[PDB]
């Protein structure tokens, strides 16, 4: 029963490391945060920024989500950044993804109370 707060934890914080670091460093995360297991996750973004720093954007700049809904909210400042992609040579269950850093505004939708980011919508 993991929680959707827990969940977008999971695959979109990483904290420990201030930029991707390493050209490894898709290929290690996909995998050990389990975004892997049933295929490859075809891309995913990471933040390298506190907790805290990404809970509070739920009280940020509110913006129209990509599915249509209303509960997304853009950074006001710049955030560090990982986005992985599967290269074209990837093949389930070795998947394997381009690193790919980048300091850019970040849009996640936030639900429940308390009222925290559940999904990671874009970056800008």
């Amino acid at each position: 029963k993991e929680t959707a707060a827990a969940k977008f934890e999971r695959q979109h914080m990483d904290s420990s490391t201030s930029a991707a670091s390493s050209s490894n460093y898709c290929n290690q995360m996909m995998k050990s945060r389990n975004l892997t297991k049933d295929r490859c996750k075809p891309v995913n973004t990471f933040v390298h920024e506190s907790l805290a720093d990404v809970q509070a954007v739920c009280s940020q700049k509110n913006v129209a989500c990509k599915n249509g809904q209303t509960n997304c909210y853009q950074s006001y400042s710049t955030m560090s950044i990982t986005d992985c992609r599967e290269t074209g040579s990837s093949k389930y269950p070795n998947c394997a993804y381009k690193t790919t850093q980048a300091n850019k505004h970040i849009i996640v939708a936030c639900e429940g109370n308390p009222y925290v980011p559940v999904h990671f919508d874009a970056s800008v």
